[PDB]
């Protein structure tokens, strides 16, 4: 339906813009009638670092200790750590889910990477028959929160670090549509130590704004996973019939699918096809 | 009845943040179902100088032109230059008036001075005998949305500029509550030669969101009318109970109602009391 709300946050200080920004999306949300819940990482003590400790009991196999095997097991079994359990209960009931992070070097700082790393298990999160738009989770909508050191003008097509849709496609594609979620639009926030005080409340009213209609919202562009012959004997590889239409296309499907071709603009920031 | 909105713009570049912020509010409004008309004053060759040239046929007494005597003769009869009647029209149709400017020499523009000095009529806008809340406009709620080249810091109680509730205060009490008007809060947009391109974006969306509940705010304080001894045997002055009354009191009623003790705290930027 459209009711219970998972926000997610990696920063240690409440006077941060990040912390700032999460408070502002749990009064917004609130006030439509959602429930909210909140995982703010360091106030938890959360462990990133996966390892045989994640599972109780007997491993199926210490000699040759293979984690994705393990903890699936582990899984179905009943067998996890209890902080990853609360996790997953979470998330299970949630519709919506966002992640609210500071840049730190082209990604996601280290504890939202190991909070990826041991809750999204082999068996509940994925499968490696049901990958991308058949993934468990495709009645979820999501979205990253990103607050930057650099301009705007930095991350464009002609900027000194290159295009932001390619640092953001391993996130949203790899993790996020993955495991089967609805992904929208980002919401990014450039130069943040150099914009005055007044003009950030303005940035904190706009982003309230924005999530009072978030779940009538479409969804970025990913090419679907029916175009694909998902077997050994084929590769994985892209149909024939797909490759012989695409031929008369001047634009690849999307980011990391761009064929040689040319990447069509924002597919990874602006919804639509 | 609440439906009706009228937008005055003063800059000549259609490349201004100002014509921005006034094309933010025609659009925030209309999905809202208000009616907006605009004065556009640039694009409408608008004349600013006052003169005896104002009054079509009869100057009751040319050898000595009084121009508050003669244009409020000349309202009554029908006598009035035709651009004039024209922005008397929108005015007098309007239940929300919207005044947009940059602050140019901690004042109003001349060319919006001057649509002030020409439309507000002896008889049409005032009489002296209905200063303030006893106004015509008493129906009407209106806002000032300004844009400035220092920092909110340089205004500040503490900064070389000093406080902007002292600068607002002429405009605000001597021209808009003197006539009738409830005033509501300003828009204060400082810095924006200085702010980033992206949190300029985020600043005209925290703009229209504020529209979507205009007409519901509550309006600046100014103290009322009846608290003074309005003919010229008392000299217009605060009545002699409200002397006393006042005597203990820390504060002062406002900004120009300062009484040699403390101005009330933001009393010109931010609503009740
Ligand atoms: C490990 C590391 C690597 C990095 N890598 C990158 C990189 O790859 N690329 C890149 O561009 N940058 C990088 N950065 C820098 C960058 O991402 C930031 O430092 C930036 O995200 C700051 O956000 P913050 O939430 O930490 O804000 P803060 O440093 O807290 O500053 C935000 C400003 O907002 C103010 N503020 C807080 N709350 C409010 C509020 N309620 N209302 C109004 N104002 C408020 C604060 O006073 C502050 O002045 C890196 C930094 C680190 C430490
Ligand atoms: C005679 C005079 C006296 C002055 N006196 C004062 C004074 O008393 N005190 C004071 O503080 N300042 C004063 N100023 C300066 C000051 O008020 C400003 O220059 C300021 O208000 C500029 O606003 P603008 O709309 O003219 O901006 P612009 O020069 O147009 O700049 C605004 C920026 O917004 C950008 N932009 C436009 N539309 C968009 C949009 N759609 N979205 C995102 N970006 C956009 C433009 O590229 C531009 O970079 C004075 C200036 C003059 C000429
Ligand atoms: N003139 C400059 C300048 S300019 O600022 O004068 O425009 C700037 C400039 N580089 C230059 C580029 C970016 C930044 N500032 C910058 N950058 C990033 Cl990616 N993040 C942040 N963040 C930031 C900003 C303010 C407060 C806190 C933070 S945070 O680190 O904790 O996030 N600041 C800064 S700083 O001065 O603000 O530290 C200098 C250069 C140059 C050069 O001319 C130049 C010539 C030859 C080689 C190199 C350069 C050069 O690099
Ligand atoms: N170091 C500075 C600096 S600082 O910027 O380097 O911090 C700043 C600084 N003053 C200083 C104060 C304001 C502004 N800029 C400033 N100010 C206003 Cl009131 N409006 C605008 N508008 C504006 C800004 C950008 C683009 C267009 C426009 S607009 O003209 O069209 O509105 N800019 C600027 S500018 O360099 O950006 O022009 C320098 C000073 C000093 C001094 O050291 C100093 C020492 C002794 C006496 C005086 C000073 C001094 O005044
Ligand atoms: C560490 C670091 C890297 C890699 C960056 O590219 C930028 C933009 C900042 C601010 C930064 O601090
Ligand atoms: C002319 C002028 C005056 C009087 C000011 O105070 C400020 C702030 C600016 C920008 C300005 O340009």
């Amino acid at each position: 339906a459209v009711r219970r709300a998972l926000i997610v946050l990696a920063h240690a200080e409440r006077t941060s813009f990040n912390y700032a920004m999460k408070e502002a999306a749990v009064e917004a949300l609130k006030k439509k009638g959602w429930e909210v819940v909140e995982s703010d990482l360091y106030a938890m003590n959360f462990n990133p670092l996966i390892s045989r400790n994640d599972i109780t009991g007997e491993p199926k196999d210490s000699e040759n200790f293979q984690y994705p095997v393990e903890s699936s097991l582990a899984y179905k079994e009943g067998r996890l750590s209890p902080d990853i359990v609360a996790e997953q209960k979470k998330l299970e009931a949630a519709d919506l889910v966002i992640f609210q992070f500071p840049l730190y070097w082209f990604g996601v700082p280290a504890i939202l990477k190991g909070w990826f790393e041991r809750v999204l298990v082999a068996g509940f999160a994925y499968t490696y028959a049901t990958m991308y738009d058949k993934g468990p989770f495709q009645n979820k909508k999501t979205l990253l929160s990103i607050t930057t050191g650099g301009s705007g003008s930095m991350y464009s097509l002609q900027g000194v670090h290159g295009d932001m849709n390619v640092i953001l496609w391993p996130i949203q594609s790899g993790i996020l549509r993955f495991c089967g979620f609805q992904v929208l639009e980002p919401q990014l926030v450039y130069s943040i130590g150099h914009t005055p005080p007044d003009a950030r409340v303005q940035v904190l009213e706009g982003w309230k704004k924005r999530l009072e209609t978030v779940w009538e919202e479409s969804p970025l562009y990913f090419a679907p996973s029916s175009l694909f012959d998902l077997n050994f004997q084929a590769g994985f590889l892209l149909k024939k019939e797909v490759q012989e239409e695409q031929k008369k296309n001047k634009f690849g499907l999307s980011v990391g699918h761009h064929l040689g071709k040319s990447i069509p603009a924002d597919n990874q920031i602006k919804a639509r096809k």
